[PDB]
């Protein structure tokens, strides 16, 4: 009898890379890197708020367009692209900072305080911001002015007798003319000062023309000042002043934001892109470095395959597979190592389960440690700007790529090792079976170097079924085995 | 004979990870991350300066409470959580800039310079500010206001005629109302200009009402320049002055500051954190982000047991243990690896010690790559915040995370690598014993298998040791061997 | 016969690390850490552009030394340390970030405009800038004052009819002392408001003496705009304005700036740092952490070699080289493996080509992966620092230490991992040799033990080449070999 160790093969095999080889073919991989996106952001299981065409500032401060986002909370809230300011023109100073405050806190939730607005107008408007039909304001900002030619001097405090901080967002209007200066708060100087027992702020206005929107060419600047419980909010104003109706609550969650056009759809995916959601059973990602939510870490790499099988030879460091066998077993379909037999009652082929499934084990083993493994996200920093800004933004920018620089490198260096594990753990399967084979023949059989076994001795199939299943008793053929081995 | 080639095993071993396992139980492991601190912050070898009661900032301005501390030098100044100001109201523009360039300067000492402050009053006091039962001031800072109604227009030089670098600290009052200005500065403007060849700052008062503090509702601004060697200090005002008195030197070391609690001890550690200091021999730590001296790096594990025995197998890709060799022998106390014979004189056990040193001295070899290689590190980035400011505050938070999860994967990776190949050549060494034994054997032997060799002749306990310590002549054995293989 | 397989062995070995050893001898290695520089700027290929005695800002300016520079581009500007700036004292608020904007705009290209300063002198001069014998200013700005004692309040626009962004740089002058105000701009006062529809930038005079510099203790503060297509830059001004006489174009590329005072020279290098140019065919580098082009990363270590050659025994976990074989051969010098046999015909050596191949083939596999395969980087962050600054500061510092600390345990790791699988996989390809042979001598033969095989039978010069080649046949010799083998 002749019995052959072997193993299997595909005719389609994948090609992975390893240490040693850019390009070598296993029976099998699986790809570690999520390139796609459904296109839509899954509005489970994080709750999603549509910002439309409303920008969270805007929101915020009440222009008419976001009348409908009063009071409301978010896991994520999307800013859309076309979002446009169709109220009184404004800049926020650090306008990043206070987005991104409020984009983690997850809440517009608003409480009106009532100010002791002695002796001024309240409830100025602009036609530049039209509510329903008639000239309005930021809903959350209160525009005073002159009484009567008069303007005295503002001086409210506004404790905080609550358990949790307080968020005061507030302005300063900056005339475009002196003139329009003196009817407003009847008045040259105009200065505000809001304070603590913490923190102050100081802001005089700046009167000058700028380039007129909505034919406004005057400007209000945005601040904004956060009450610690036992701490007392006091504004001393003498003119320009655009003061609150209240606070918002700032809370501290998971919470924030992201820029994207893409649609809400009806249905469930834990990692969120402005792309749209992508599943996240991957390691590794390249849709999009922003992300929210449960996520593949971000790569430059648009593929790389983990190997799932062995060495794929149609028709490694132990020398079997590949090597002192001369090729896989298409026809081996049962098993991935096995036996092929010529004797007395005919030529077969079956397939060796335990060493089959140890390879298939430490394979499962390595895909249990990479698959649905995923790191949970949250309000990061950005990733994309619009504008030249220097020295922060670039730091913003160099920590992004260094950090996915190194994940790529982290990428492309574990894919390496596992397949270059993976091709050897496979051959020494094969290795080992051929050896404990090799041993309960003792010296009833010799290795032709081919993978074969050349027996001694007539081994029927229930023979050749007590090596494959290691019952097989050497001493039985041992007399015989030795007369052919030892003849002249 | 029968001459069993074996290797030891333990009652209790430990679980640890390995590429394709999660948990898989060795003789014995070591933990690689520090997870507990002794509670309290050894003196040495770091010179520590407990703030106590006082702020970095606060003794640098000589607050009453902080006299104790004029002239300190530190390698690291501890600030503790219940510490409070209790002097003049005040705030410091970009705070932890100058908390920061102080802490890693690690000195206060300081020099006093004379200034020609021409027609003022100077030594202004509050009894905001206590020192000895009366009205005082910080002890760095000059109070000037009116002499005989009149402010005459500062305008003073200091030239640095210094090798170093000066640091001033001084001032700008904020007086609640224009009629405290004019009582003050017998002047409604008030404006400061500190320059030098390299640099300018000017600050004009911010005049209004804050909430009042020791009963103060005025309040000052600290701010502070840099005069290099060569260069000249100018000081033009004409009100709201808060002078220096003088110049901290600013030196460029290793020195820092830290937030901590925790009692200091008189011991000896490397390595602190604000739970105290920690062992620094293993190569991680997750006890805290925030650490000083050479230190393990934070990682989120709590535990990584790294591999240094062999597989446990009560009672990998080389096949003999958990392989070929159905089982460890824990008999075996004396070496990792060895042999149990039967011969005509009885039965014994003896250790291998080549085999067993090449398993230990490879092991011991991994651990001095891993063990007390710590890296050093001193004034770092802030780690933990009071209170929501925005954009840097995002950006030093994403660093640090994106920083700890790098190493965490580093450590995560680097013990499953190791630990696969420890498991890898212990069985290794397993193996090359077998293989040298079988070959010492030539052909008076046969290999039964499960890693035991029958013996074809008479091998009594010299010929068993002559195998054992390599000096076996099969030459001596074999016709007798010949004759008992391959007989009828 | 005698057939005994060896390996190679050179007498001058090198050391490498490896995961279980610090010091490990192979027969050759190869360096992966760049650690000199030919100390100058090669100029191809990028458009180097030697600021010579000029910074990039008082290029930008139009200090008088630096006119050669109007409407110069760079791929990178090299500025020198012996720089000096030689016209009117100013300063740049954020003079970083403009100097940043500007480096990686690779272009000082300038268009003139026509602004409409009705009522003012134009073309102010001052001899603390000379340009030819005559007190000159910034050619790029435009210091305006009284005309006819009188300065009629400014406000003119420019559209930007463009496609793309302008950058305009204008000032604000402070005098010394009101009556230089007064004699300059014929008023008190002095405000600045800069605007367009996307934002505004206001600033008002600060008067005071500071040092003097060229005889000047007047100063000016630079500041800057970017104006999109389709918007208008507003200025609004009634007094101490340095105005702009244009824009400069602003780009996005990949230009940068570096502080070097190495030499240019003609010669090509992809990659520049400041010691001068460095070959990027290793991954790794020592020479600077401040690099542009294609470069090999900055690690800590001054040397990693990477083994290129088995372990060298002079005279593993596969136990053959320093194994059973006792020591390398030194005079075989034609292959890595090969065979020494004594037969009836005499004594020789010959190389193994397949097995000296395919250790050759996967050593070369991973020299490809690791070697010319460097990453293209630009404009970075600021790595040196001239002043303390604090916050922003601590924090640009602090990523680029964890980066570098991050990028050198890569590199560590990386040699250490693939030296060990160069000495494993060498010695795996002796074993391999070892068992095809002894495989093809099948019954003919016995191992002694030490890579020597004992032939029984006699095996002239043909028969060893029959080995060597696999085309022994060991039918022709077995009733020979047999009876000599198992003689009494
Ligand atoms: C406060 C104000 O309304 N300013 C007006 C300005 O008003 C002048 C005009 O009424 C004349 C004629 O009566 O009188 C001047 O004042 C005199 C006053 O009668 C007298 O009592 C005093 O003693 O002496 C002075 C002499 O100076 C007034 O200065 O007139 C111009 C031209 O009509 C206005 O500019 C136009 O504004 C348009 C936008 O209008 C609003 C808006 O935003 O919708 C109307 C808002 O109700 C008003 N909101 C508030 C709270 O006031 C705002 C607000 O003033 C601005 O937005 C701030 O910039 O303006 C549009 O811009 C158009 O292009 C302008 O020509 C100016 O608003
Ligand atoms: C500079 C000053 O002392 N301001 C006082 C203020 O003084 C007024 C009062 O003396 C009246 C009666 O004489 O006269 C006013 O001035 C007139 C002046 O006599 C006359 O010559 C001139 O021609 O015309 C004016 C008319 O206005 C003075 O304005 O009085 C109030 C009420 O007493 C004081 O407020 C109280 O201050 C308390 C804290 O006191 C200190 C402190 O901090 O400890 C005392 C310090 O010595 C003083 N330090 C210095 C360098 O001045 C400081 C300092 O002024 C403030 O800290 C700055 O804010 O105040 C406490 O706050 C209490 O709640 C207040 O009612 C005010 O200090
Ligand atoms: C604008 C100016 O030139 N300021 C001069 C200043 O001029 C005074 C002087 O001319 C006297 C005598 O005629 O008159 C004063 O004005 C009177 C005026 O005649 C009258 O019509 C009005 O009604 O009443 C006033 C009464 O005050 C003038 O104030 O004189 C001083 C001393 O000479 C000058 O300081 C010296 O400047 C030197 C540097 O000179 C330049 C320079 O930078 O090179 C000359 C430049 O041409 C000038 N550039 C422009 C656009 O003006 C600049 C510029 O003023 C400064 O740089 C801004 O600081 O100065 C040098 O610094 C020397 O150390 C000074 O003593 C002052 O420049
Ligand atoms: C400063 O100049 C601008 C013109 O460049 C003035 O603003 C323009 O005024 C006209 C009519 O009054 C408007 O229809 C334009 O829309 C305005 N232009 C822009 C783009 O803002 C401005 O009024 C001038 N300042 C003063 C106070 O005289
Ligand atoms: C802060 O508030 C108080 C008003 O309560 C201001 O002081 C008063 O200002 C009025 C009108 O300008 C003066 O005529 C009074 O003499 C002041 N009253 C008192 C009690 O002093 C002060 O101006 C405000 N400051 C700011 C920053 O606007
Ligand atoms: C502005 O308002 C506050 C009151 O809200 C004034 O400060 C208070 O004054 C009383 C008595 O004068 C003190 O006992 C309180 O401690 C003060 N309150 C706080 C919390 O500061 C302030 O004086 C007013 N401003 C002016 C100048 O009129
Ligand atoms: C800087 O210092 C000088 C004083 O040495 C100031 O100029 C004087 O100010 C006085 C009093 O206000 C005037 O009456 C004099 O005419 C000025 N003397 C000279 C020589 O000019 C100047 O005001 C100070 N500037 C600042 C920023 O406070
Ligand atoms: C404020 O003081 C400085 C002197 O410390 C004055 O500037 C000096 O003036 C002399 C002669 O006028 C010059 O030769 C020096 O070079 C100046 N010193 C420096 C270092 O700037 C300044 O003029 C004074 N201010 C005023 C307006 O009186
Ligand atoms: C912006 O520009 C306009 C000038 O076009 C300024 O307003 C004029 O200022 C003059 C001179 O001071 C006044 O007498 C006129 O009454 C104003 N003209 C108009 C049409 O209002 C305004 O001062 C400038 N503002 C700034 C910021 O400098
Ligand atoms: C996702 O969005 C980014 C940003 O626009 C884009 O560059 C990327 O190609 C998109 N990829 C996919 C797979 O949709
Ligand atoms: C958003 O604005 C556009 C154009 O101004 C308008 O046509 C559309 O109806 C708005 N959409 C929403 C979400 O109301
Ligand atoms: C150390 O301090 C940090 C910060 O408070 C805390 O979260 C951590 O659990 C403490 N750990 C130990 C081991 O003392
Ligand atoms: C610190 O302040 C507390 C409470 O104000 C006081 O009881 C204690 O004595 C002070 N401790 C020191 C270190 O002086
Ligand atoms: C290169 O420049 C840096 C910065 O001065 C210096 O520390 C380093 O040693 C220099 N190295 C070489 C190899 O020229
Ligand atoms: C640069 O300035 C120095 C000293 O001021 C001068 O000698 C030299 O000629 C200048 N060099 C150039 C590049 O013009």
């Amino acid at each position: 009898a002749t019995l052959c160790l072997g193993h299997h093969a595909v005719p389609n095999g994948t090609i992975v890379k390893t240490i040693t080889n850019d390009r070598i073919e296993v029976t099998n991989a699986t790809e570690l890197v999520q390139n796609s996106s459904i296109g839509e952001i899954c509005d489970i299981p994080h709750q999603i708020l549509d910002g439309g065409n409303c920008t969270l500032i805007d929101a915020l401060l009440g222009d008419p367009q976001c009348d409908g986002f009063q009071n409301k909370k978010w896991d994520l809230f999307v800013e859309r692209s076309r979002a446009y300011s169709n109220c009184y023109p404004y800049d926020v100073p650090d306008y990043a900072s206070l987005r991104s405050l409020v984009a983690s806190s997850g809440t517009l939730e608003f409480k009106n305080e009532s100010f002791n607005w002695a002796g001024v107008t309240q409830n100025g408007k602009s036609s530049s911001c039209i509510r329903g039909s008639s000239s309005s304001f930021f809903s959350r900002l209160n525009w005073l002015t002159h009484l009567n030619y008069t303007y005295p001097a503002l001086n409210v405090t506004m404790p905080n007798k609550e358990q949790f901080d307080k968020l005061y967002i507030w302005g300063v209007h900056h005339p475009d003319t002196d003139k329009n200066q003196i009817s407003l708060y009847a008045q040259p100087s105009g200065r505000i000062t809001v304070s603590t027992k913490r923190s102050q702020q100081a802001v005089i206005p700046n009167i000058g023309s700028r380039p007129r929107i909505r034919d406004i060419p005057s400007r209000i600047s945005i601040y904004w000042t956060i009450v610690k419980p036992g701490d007392i909010l006091l504004i001393n104003s003498t003119g320009n002043l655009i003061a609150p109706r209240g606070y918002f609550k700032i809370r501290s969650g998971k919470s924030s934001i992201m820029r994207s056009d893409a649609p809400i759809g009806k249905c469930k995916s834990e990692c969120i892109t402005p792309n749209g959601s992508i599943p996240n059973d991957k390691p590794f990602q390249n849709v999009n470095r922003i992300t929210y939510g449960a996520c593949p870490r971000y790569v430059k790499q648009s593929t790389l395959k983990l190997a799932t099988g062995m060495r794929n030879v149609p028709e490694g460091i132990f020398g079997a597979i590949a090597g002192f066998i001369e090729n896989g077993w298409e026809g081996m379909v049962d098993g991935w190592y096995g036996f092929r037999h010529q004797n007395s009652e005919g030529r077969g082929q079956a397939a060796d389960l335990k060493s089959t499934q140890a390879a298939i084990d430490q394979i499962n083993g390595k895909l249990n440690r990479l698959i649905g493994k995923t790191n949970e996200k949250f309000h990061q920093i950005e990733k994309e700007f619009s504008e030249v800004e220097g020295r922060v933004q670039d730091l913003e920018k160099y920590v992004e790529d260094t950090k996915i620089d190194l994940w790529s490198y982290n990428a492309e260096l574990l894919v390496a090792l596992e397949n270059q594990h993976t091709i050897d753990l496979t051959d020494s399967e094969m290795n080992k079976l051929f050896e404990k084979t090799k041993k309960q023949l003792r010296e009833n059989a010799e290795d032709m170097g081919n993978g074969c076994f050349k027996i001694y001795h007539k081994c029927d199939n229930a023979c050749i079924g007590s090596i494959r299943n290691e019952t097989y008793d050497h001493n039985v053929y041992r007399d015989e085995a030795l007369n052919n081995r030892f003849q002249i």
